[PDB]
């Protein structure tokens, strides 16, 4: 029941960057063709492991799991 009507010239917070985390990687898949993503974008660099590593704690809470953000 959270919504957002607000908006940021830049970004938000934990909420823009891990958006921006999750649908940058959710293209992973759809560019890519496969699946993972945060360790990937990171192997790419574009998220280095500062937001990224939130992201993974976000979603897998570190769990080290693949997938995270994409499909």
């Amino acid at each position: 029941n959270l919504t957002k009507q607000k908006e940021a010239v830049n970004d938000k917070g934990k909420a823009a960057v891990v958006k921006v985390v999750e649908s940058q990687a959710e293209l992973y898949s759809l560019e890519k063709n496969e699946d993972a993503s945060l360790r990937k974008l990171q192997a790419d660099g574009r998220i280095t492991e500062e937001q990224a590593k939130a992201y993974k704690e976000y979603h897998d809470k570190n769990g080290g799991a693949n997938r995270k953000v994409n499909d």
